[PDB]
């Protein structure tokens, strides 16, 4: 059982950041002075990941141009001195990781996005990592969310306790414990209303999913707001394969909205930065 | 006397930001969910521009994708129902106003980007707004300028003091006064040191040029940190011409550094959209 592969989804149409994502993606709108994605980039090339799969939409390029070598660049810099400037572009990506980038038809939703890289991974269990979800952990939670897998070979998601007046946000798990961090899902819903959500635990942007999970996706329908989801293709995988929820040790902030994305900026500023409010 | 062109250099390099400005200039990152690039446009044609003229370098993708049209998001939105966005997307570029790009060959300097407007701009003045200066003003301050050089029959820079110890950021101008916001322009010196600082009066990036500038910076060398500076050609244009600086009325925030871009995602975050640091 391992994991080497990742994939990113990042190809919503990111509404919610309007005028800024007119032509980029949500996850290249930077918290300081690095990209969303690069962040969750990093934390799985530190998890061990070395093939890294995006799935594209709009402003496609953003995402290649930032990912791929930029000589002109790095010739500039290393002329001037900016050795630090330089080693600091060469650290974005490593020399052994490999990138690919295939197209999503449409944004018909993050489980079909998911099934979008099928002919990437293969047959072989894969990570997912939505960007929009920033972690700061000092263990790389996709690191925390593989050996979880291995152990107990199933698929892992990440998640966490939020307000049951969030629900219509996220995919919600029903479980039953195994360990003091992780239990096992045997129900899982997509953006349930808050008064219907069966529970609390909330299914944050980090995923360990074995490759059966694809097949399942073929016969995935849509469901929340007209789209095919991953919980629903999550949810087909049950009756056949074990899933597992791991509380993660780590920090998560929503910057799939404009709150959260501010509040990043603030603790981030601050711990990585200095920066501190006037 | 009339300005309707503004030349808009978003061609450096955005050492300061990277790694997020590799595939994109520091000129797009945003403010909450507005690029820097757009709040000086919104400025410009608040205060009559109507041609806007982009200076380009490698990282043109972004500002190109921006502002010119994407009828397959203007398509999808049609869509969804989501007139208030649509018409928020079409307003990024107003009816009346027209856009044109032109590439530096390289990061030469501030000089040299103006330089290559020449063609744009022909014979006639014309604006400059450096849009890591992000100014709060109740009225347009390049309006405020514009309003200035109509008057004096001349060249108008916008000024404010600083500290002495932030002299080496910015032009620093000697002058005389004419009235109580403005002042006659004797010389101007590019990033001095404080104890050589003629003053501490600073040009924030909003100027107001007549064509007899190109000229000066065709004769122009390198200058302060090995680049050809639009200050050094201001300097030689001084002595051939009137040249005015305007304590503008507006709050200016320094978005070229790391610093003065989180205190104006804490400050116009608060203000504007109730964000607060928790
Ligand atoms: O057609 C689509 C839809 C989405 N995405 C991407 O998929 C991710 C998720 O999209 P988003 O709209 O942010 O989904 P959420 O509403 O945040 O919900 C998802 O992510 C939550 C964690 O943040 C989970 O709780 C939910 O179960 C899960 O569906 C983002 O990277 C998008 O770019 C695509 O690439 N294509
Ligand atoms: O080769 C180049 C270099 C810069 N730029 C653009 O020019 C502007 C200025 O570059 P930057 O490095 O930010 O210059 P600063 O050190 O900020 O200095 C300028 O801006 C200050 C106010 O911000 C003034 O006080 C200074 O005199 C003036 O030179 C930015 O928008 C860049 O995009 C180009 O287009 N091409
Ligand atoms: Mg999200
Ligand atoms: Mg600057």
């Amino acid at each position: 059982h391992v994991v080497r592969k990742a994939v990113f989804p990042v190809a919503g149409m990111g509404t919610r950041f309007l005028p800024a994502t007119k032509a980029m993606p949500k996850e290249m709108l930077p918290v300081v002075d690095k990209p969303l994605i690069q962040y969750a980039v990093e934390e799985a090339v530190a998890a061990g990941i070395t093939d890294l799969i995006f799935v594209t939409g709009r402003n496609k390029r953003a995402i290649e141009d930032h990912f791929d070598a930029a000589p002109e660049l790095e010739t500039d810099l290393e002329a001037k001195g900016k050795h630090e400037l330089l080693a600091l572009v060469r650290d974005i990506l490593p020399a052994h990781v490999n990138c690919l980038y295939i197209r999503q038809s449409a944004p018909l939703g993050l489980g079909h996005a998911v099934l979008t890289a099928a002919p990437a991974v293969g047959n072989e269990p894969f990570a997912v990592l939505l960007a929009d979800d920033l972690i700061d952990a000092d263990t790389p939670v996709l690191k925390q969310l593989i050996d979880v897998a291995v152990a107990r070979q199933g698929s892992v998601l990440g998640v966490q306790e939020v307000p049951r007046e969030d629900t219509r946000k996220y995919g919600i798990v029903a479980s039953q414990p195994v360990d003091a961090r992780t239990e096992r899902v045997t129900h899982i819903v997509e953006k349930p209303a808050p008064e219907q959500a069966p529970t609390t635990l909330a299914v944050v942007g980090r995923y360990v999913l074995e490759a059966a999970i694809f097949d399942h996706l073929r016969a995935t329908t849509v469901g929340a707001g007209n789209e095919i989801q991953l919980t629903d293709g999550i949810a087909a995988l049950l009756r056949e394969r074990d899933v597992y929820a791991h509380r993660y040790d780590g920090k998560r902030y929503d910057c799939g909205s404009k709150a959260g994305m501010f509040q990043a900026t603030v603790a981030l500023g601050r711990k990585y930065h200095g920066l501190i409010p006037e």
